[PDB]
């Protein structure tokens, strides 16, 4: 179960955290950690927390280490976002934690 | 029936933000549940001390028990900032954030 | 407590520890204080030795092993931004291998 999703970054922030799991050397995985209502990801509805992040546009995350993922994610966010994930459901509705 | 341990808490918003997140579990269509996610020291909920992460949110002042995620978002936006005490009713389900410098 | 580590963080290079700290059953100091989450870009991630779920024992001069949540909040706010090195001592009770790489959640 893989889905590729184009994010609407005119109407909407992504509203997610991205987490690395035992992936310092790239032998782990990269996952959607959390999703918050109000962002582009929640708007689309198809991505879920714990889904495995496979690609963001031209960046292939599937076999990437944490640091290399961090490198490319800064270039992607501060410069459309198309995300591919493997499905593998908790969602933040509201928060006033600082 | 008798099936949950329910508590109702009147928060002190004079002295205190709530300092919580509210999460939906499998609840895009209202067939899931709405729970207390995390609780941060410094807010009203932590000050009171009775509500815990994972407690199921039943009512705020608004009935949440059988509400969908999106319908809850709408309601929460407009109810938590209204004047007065805030009253949370939760079903007890059996970590409190102390400090974070993550921006 | 069979496996304790002490790490000196380089707060020259990094502006923040990049962690959360949580208390479990610790309103009266009878529980534990733990590393919650760890974010890339902070000094703790850069060091790499501390893991979520590791138990916080000491921060510089302050013993955290049997401190109440409320007392811990005050101390961390008082001391973490003070001059010089930050020395963290943890028991390796943690695991799961999770590190936050990025987030735009407010």
């Amino acid at each position: 179960n893989i889905i590729t999703v184009t994010l609407n970054m005119e109407k909407y922030f992504l509203g997610i955290s991205i987490v690395g799991q035992s992936n310092e050397r790239g032998d782990g995985g990269i996952y959607i950690g959390s999703i918050m209502k109000g962002g582009a990801v929640a708007a689309d509805g198809r991505i879920e927390p714990g889904d495995m992040l496979l690609q963001v546009n031209d960046m292939n995350f599937e076999n990437m280490s944490n640091d290399d993922a961090v490198r490319v994610l800064r270039d992607i966010v501060h410069k459309p976002i198309v995300l591919t994930v493997a499905k593998s459901g908790e969602i933040v509705l509201w928060s006033d934690i600082p």
